[PDB]
């Protein structure tokens, strides 16, 4: 039916949680979800539909980068009919307006890839999320005690930079973190219309050059995942 | 003080209101401040301070374009000591579902200036509004029923489009109108590390061809001052 | 009739000088012509129309800027069928080769807009006057005894700039001095059939950090109107 | 160990398969290596080190787009030392020199990336593969009687491109089919002293839109992997 | 003494002709100077010192583009002293208005190259002429009676372009003619502080269709070469 | 014929042999070629037809730069048509892996030019030679006792570079010289369908600066036109 999802129609709830990493998007589903069952596979790219409080929720697995996650947002509007997608995952923060254990919410997604400038004339695509959609995670964060650090994402290409001199000058323009695929979900979710939102969970400040031991990233993503959970519910 | 501005440090309080509009500024300041005193007056680009119920709140015209906004925010921030800056200010809607006087709140502004990439590594700079303002400009316009069309706007250098063939694409990635300025401040204001925001009415329409007129937008837009002042007191 | 004047149809001569500043157009108006009358003052942008020496000239100011400098000599041009454009105004001196006070024929505007690419096929537009214009000039300055200088000036998008580093590198290609609307008059001259040149006056040199009393302003200012409508006569 | 490796140092041989498709490295491992064993896990990319006539040959995922793909060539040479990287994998073919079961050989890598221009002086990179490795793959290709089809092909960001209407002018240059790694792969490989190569197995045509039995393709991917083991060994 | 002129110092005059043809170089030599010395052959790129009417002026070759004519300029102004540089050429008609034997002085040389960008902070480098040789081109051809079009030329890279449907905008904007040599003239005049001055004969119209023959060099047209001749002395 | 080449339609055999300088290929032709003819002389870039071990061989300059290559090359196909273009010349050497004398075989040739963005939809071209041609080159090598390096090289717009700095990064990425046609040459042959290879000799290293005499550059040029010759009889 696509050549990246094998589900049927139907199988994907209109709201749809993102990961990159396939094993995470399965953790979620046996620990998180009631009557979750794996709805996709190709590729080892899991994408399950459940329950979470009585709830229809579907999670979708999409790989690392501007291009993998565009080719499966892309799939999950034209062919699933996913409506909302809201995608967390991990960071490395660049600004000292935040430390470990954070959750940052992206309202903008700065970029060095072409993709923006390719699909919009060659001018600057400011690449936004849906604003009802974060008003809801920043009212949930509140209900859930969370303190969410808002601003800008820098969007980039490289998990390796060549641009680690540049990190200052991306903080002073409101740049939190860096990650490698909110530019795109953001102009996919413009380009069909449909909404979006990327939640940060800072694993790692490369700045500081401090990181989370393994423990504690798995009950730092634990609080991101019941934020995502239950603004959805 | 500056080239530019003529006020005393101190003038400004820590919340001023933009417009391009020098007169647009002497009307809301004759209309709805109390106290109003005139700081500037330099090329005839005035500014004023005064109360809006008990409340500290200046105003300031920075004539059009990304350069010319770009030229009073920088001096507002770094010499006059703002804080927060929202410019109120018009627009031309592109899709013909924007009515006309509608306001729009800017989450984004795209540009087809090169100033961002001058500013920015020449990489993609996304543009975008403080949160904690924009969120205040939405549950304020809630409170008073206005009634607010929220998304990406698209700052031209060019009043005149070279590029009218390209407004549906614009339109298709949820940009609700063009403008001039909202790119300049978005960014200016996020060198500097200032909370800034744009709300515009639409006063020109591109597709269909209606305006408009010059004292029309003097006044006219009651409803966007009104919005503008109460989200600020 | 235009968002951005409100002559009458005929209220414009078809020579017209333009500065920046409309407190200096209307100095002009007061000082410097016979019969002048005010005929458009949209946003506070004055326009003037009157003799020198038995022969009509119009004044318009257009603020700062390309985009803003764009906005008014298109609608000049287009809608009351003014021909010939001299703009005058000050600038930042960036070249061993002049000192204050001197006066700059600009026979070519670089930019760091991007304008002229819009424009232009994304190519590089090379931005230049009308060539009759720049002639009367030299001869007119020759015959007032004024020691006319000639070279590029480099029309910014920054007052501020962030790369002031550039400022050798500009003055080593001719460029003589900076300002901020050179390249889109004569960007707007060229695409709608129309001459125009740029007569800039050393004010401050940004260099050798060497300026002028407001004084000796107005007054150097004073010797380049007397060129401008000494042309014009 | 890495962020997206997870095997001990030595675990991988000096010549590597690289696939998108960690169910193809699976594949890959059970039916063509003896003794393989699973050495890496993380998000579901497997890799594997077996052999094949004796001789010490691994196997690695890398998901989809350059940038997935340059987070694990780039690993792979840095940190376990492998020195020859060879791409096998699938690709959607536009010139009519090119079948499908057909086997290109990628000579260059074309793209609408802009990695190679951040990677290189904002200039054209050509991205190429290590000339020994092509000439290895065209004489093996002749001893297993392969006619090895050569040319470039166009790395895209996009699986779904918004630039259709630019296949035949792609094709026209020599480009024989579209992908979505090789000009990330051969970038990293130079950029790091490393050898590489990608070929290509036909399995749509986006002209013919012609796109064979799902079991002509594991017949004709097994002609690729035999002529990729063959030259590793 | 360099790479590419075969000359003694001292042997060209400060003043020298330029051609891209070195046949017409030579040509120039027998018709119109007396006891003319070739004084370079490198490459077969001919240069010579002869005296015009007892006048001594150099002439020199410098082929095809903007590259090679940016490597023989660089080496007269560097090495041999030159000063004042004057091209006469062929060029393409891109207009109605133009007819094939016209002569075109070039107030402005913009080009689809990057050279400019690359010397030049990647702005927009406005290539003009010294002014001083503009003026004494523009009263030299008015006192022999010959009409000169003034305006803006392209300087292509291509020959045979592959935008030929931007022919009618760069018209609009004031390009007389497409020729390939200029905007590298102009910008290497300006990097190295020298007087420069372009003047085309039409020999094709690229719209309206005539092609001159390799051969038609000579009357035909020495109207461009009597007056370069005549303006530099 | 052509504006550029006063040869007959089947003057030039299909496979011809291309110089920069056509002083060497007036050398070639005396030495090497049977039954030499001069065919072309316009604007001194000499052009023959001969015999080299039977074979029907043409020789041809083609000057300076990209531009003036790609003038040549696009001719010699369209009009002539030539089908094989064998490139040889010069080099300046800027990896460690090369020394004077050396023999390069370019199998990309990356580029500050613009040409191949106007050519290439504004992406990054990869300009490749032939493989086929290139297997011939390598074997002819081998049997002539010839150690072919083979690499990238950077065709420069720029003979006198402005990026001096930059020349290790080059060589970082696999680029052993740098030149100033192979990849006009390239994207044309790509372009027209025909196989096009490029040949330089190392007369000069930019690094350390040693470089061969006018008699070693002879001595070393002649072992690359054995070379070049060997492989197309």
């Amino acid at each position: 039916m696509t050549p990246h999802i094998n589900a049927k129609i139907g199988d994907f709830y209109p709201q749809c949680l993102l990961c990159g990493d396939p094993l995470r998007v399965s953790y979620i589903a046996k620990k998180f979800l009631q009557d979750a069952k794996e709805i996709t596979n190709v590729r080892n790219m899991l994408g399950f539909s459940g329950k979470y409080k009585g709830r229809g929720i579907s999670l979708m697995g999409h790989g690392m980068g501007i291009a993998s996650c565009t080719i499966y947002v892309t799939e999950l509007i034209k062919t699933y009919q996913v409506k909302e997608l809201l995608r967390i995952g991990t960071c490395g923060a660049i600004s000292p307006k935040v430390g470990l254990k954070d959750i940052i919410m992206a309202t903008g997604a700065s970029t060095d890839s072409k993709t923006n400038r390719v699909r919009f004339l060659n001018h600057d695509l400011s690449a936004t999320p849906d604003f009802e959609l974060s008003l809801r995670a920043y009212q949930t964060a509140k209900r859930l005690g969370i303190d969410l650090k808002v601003g800008n994402v820098f969007s980039s290409d490289f998990f390796y930079s060549f641009e680690t001199h540049a990190f200052d000058l991306m903080a002073k323009y409101n740049h939190l973190a860096i990650e490698m695929e909110a530019a795109g979900l953001y102009a996919t979710a413009m380009e069909l219309n449909a909404k979006a939102l990327c939640l940060c969970s800072v694993s790692d400040h490369l700045i500081t050059k401090e990181a989370l031991s393994p423990k504690e990233r798995v009950e730092s993503f634990d609080n991101m995942i019941i934020l995502a959970l239950e603004m959805m519910s």
